[PDB]
């Protein structure tokens, strides 16, 4: 069973060593007539408490942003960050779950951050460092903090961020692996590779107590 | 065969009704030791002299094809200004695929329509559906088309084809071509080598000039 996670906005999930704050909740709204959709992706902040393998671990010692929204969301992102006491210049790592325009629209706000966009990792300045991310080999960012390969939606190189040890248990920031709570009958049409995405969805639901989907509010996973 | 395209920088290909200017030439440089690579994507400006209608309207002003990584912001702004273009003047941004060194500065152009891979949205994030496919290009204008060129980034990569320039047909190919002479290097970087080879052949049939993702433009002879 799953229930949308209600509570004070922005949704803050305290934890140790990492807290998670959903800065902007995603949406995807159809229109009264025609087939257009107004949408934007969720943006999540992972906050540490108060070759490529080592660089990732170092870049994760500061604020980590998971997705950035579309370009139109720039002022709202800046405001949300400020609300958490974080200047754009303070962000040390940006993770882009996949390369769609409503998820990676504001990378340029963070020229001082390391960037992990899908499976490509670079230091600030565009020095790309190879690594071995795969479905059987997650990337360790820190204690109880990992990047998973969760292919399917955007293609074979989508990633998710898994945050263990919060007050609500394990939070998975899943990109569009999940569209929203109750997307059981809608996600397949949006998917590049439904078979892969199904494997990824099942994998996430084994570990997650909370899922932050790409286009809706976070939800709890019950057992 | 192919040959590097020589001339004055920035590389300007005049034409009618569209001119093409390579604002920033991409590169991907290995290091003296270890396996790291410093890279950035080519950025091209196409200048005029439901979704189908929106696309034609958005292509009536300056069109940017890719944007470079986030570290390239000031260089991109400078190059645009050198062409008399303010960022606010750009009416359409085309992202060939979603890698960080191609779509790193989308946020500079909030007033532009965006076509990143197969997703088209008006400014503000209103996404409009369309029928782009390998057998169904999107028409932007006279002799200006977006092609579906899958392979490198995945199944939804796109390329911009500009007919009628002084040098003939210019294809802005994203990473469909890494660089002139990439014959034995592109495969390792490809998410679907079968699709990418299909796309490379398609492009080479029509192109007189290719702007690849990580090198200078080259002529096709
Ligand atoms: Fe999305
Ligand atoms: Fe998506
Ligand atoms: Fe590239
Ligand atoms: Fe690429």
């Amino acid at each position: 069973r799953t229930e949308p996670l209600c509570g004070a906005s922005p949704l803050l999930v305290p934890g140790d060593p990492y807290s998670v704050v959903v800065l902007l909740q995603g949406y995807a709204e159809p229109e009264g007539v025609g087939d257009a959709v107004r949408a934007d992706g969720s943006v999540t902040l992972v906050l540490p408490q108060t070759g490529a393998e080592a660089a990732l671990e170092e870049a994760a010692r500061g604020p980590i942003l998971v997705d950035t929204g579309g370009p139109w969301a720039r002022e709202a992102l800046l405001g949300a960050l400020a609300g958490q006491g974080v200047a754009p210049g303070d962000v040390t790592l940006v993770v882009g779950t996949h390369g769609h325009s409503d998820h990676i629209g504001n990378l340029g706000l963070f020229p001082g951050a390391a960037l992990l966009v899908s499976h490509d990792f670079c230091l600030p300045g565009g020095r790309y460092l190879p690594h071995g991310l795969g479905e059987g080999q997650p990337l360790r960012l820190g204690p109880g903090l990992e990047v998973w390969a969760t292919p399917g939606h955007g293609g074979q190189r989508d990633v998710s961020v898994v945050v263990a040890g919060t007050a609500l248990g394990t939070v998975v920031v899943a990109g569009d692996v999940f569209e929203r709570d109750g997307d059981e009958d809608s996600w397949q049409a949006l998917s590049e590779d439904p078979a892969a995405q199904e494997r990824s969805r099942k994998r996430v639901l084994v570990v997650a107590d909370v899922v932050v989907p790409g286009h809706g509010p976070p939800f709890r996973v019950l057992r």
